[PDB]
DNA sequence: CCCTTCGGGAGGTGCATCCCGGTCTCGCTTGGCCTCC
């Protein structure tokens, strides 16, 4: 019940409620999310994947493998009878407001074209490419707690095991279909608050000074310029407060810079 | 058991290339289609 996949299912993937059929009583944990059957009420959906493996998917997890062409359009014309699947979308993200239980889908223009009219009635979709997810997140007033999926991808198991509720703008957890180990959440953690304050205070600096700051910090985070050189560049360009507002972590620096150069 | 020399003088110049030709990949899942059992 109170797990990350359940919220995204209720808010976003409940649109294909008609297109699964009834569950089946199961006696083994859902291989996709991995949690225990005790929170499935003893029911589950059996399935066999493209690799011929018997896998049990619970109610909110099985929705990532449902074929609903009459709702989700056709994903590949070579196979008309299998429409877009939530677990197979690559480049498509979403933002799910758990407390409101609503969802907004960030799909590129191609996917939006492939989606039928009936899809938009249940889920509001805004055309945005993979790089434009950050633009929507920055510009639009997010409502927390929320689940921000960045790349539905094709590795549905890793996607569901990477879902994490973003309790506030200080730490928005991106779910990019890559298994969110404790080693790599720095690459999937976005601090919209720090990026927002840095963007607010960057207005005081020239465009040339901006380019200089971004390039210097990027090179430093990639160890392509010595720290003394970067310090000289910051001091000569009066970029000290900007560095003071940057995280010490170089990967977070790169992430927030990537966000900055998108907005 | 002598007594070992002087110094002259020390380059001038050439000529220093052309051209190629810089790769595939793939890190996922699924169904359609092919033959196999
Ligand atoms: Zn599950």
């Amino acid at each position: 019940m109170n797990h990350p996949v359940e919220s995204v299912y209720s808010a976003l993937t409940s649109i294909l409620l008609p297109y699964m059929g009834e569950p089946v009583p199961v006696q083994r944990n859902c291989s996709c999310c991995g949690r225990a059957p005790s929170e499935f009420d003893g029911v589950g959906f059996e399935l066999v994947n493209a690799y011929r493996e018997r896998v049990v998917h619970c109610r909110p997890c099985q929705t990532f493998f449902v074929s609903a062409p009459e709702l989700m359009g056709v994903e590949n014309p070579k196979k008309p009878t299998t429409g877009q699947k939530f677990g197979m979308w690559s480049g498509v993200g979403a933002v799910i407001n758990v407390e409101d239980n609503s969802s907004v889908l960030l799909a590129p223009q191609g996917v939006v074209n492939k989606l039928p009219e009936h899809f938009f009635d249940h889920v509001e979709v805004i055309t945005a490419t993979s790089g434009q997810h950050l633009e929507y997140l920055f510009n639009t007033e997010l409502k927390f707690p929320l689940i921000y999926i960045q790349n539905f991808g094709v590795k549905t198991y890793e996607l569901v095991r990477s879902l994490r509720v973003s309790l506030s703008a200080d730490a928005i957890y991106t779910c990019a279909d890559q298994l969110l180990t404790r080693q790599n959440e720095v690459l999937y953690m976005l601090d919209l608050k720090k990026a927002k304050e840095l963007h607010q205070e960057i207005k005081n600096y020239s465009k040339k000074e901006m380019d200089i700051f971004i390039r210097t910090v990027t090179l430093l985070a990639y160890s392509r310029i010595t720290p003394e050189a970067a310090s000289n560049e910051f001091k000569k360009n009066n970029l000290i407060p900007l560095l003071l507002l940057l995280p010490t972590d170089p990967h977070q620096r790169l992430s927030i810079l990537h966000l900055l150069k998108k907005v």
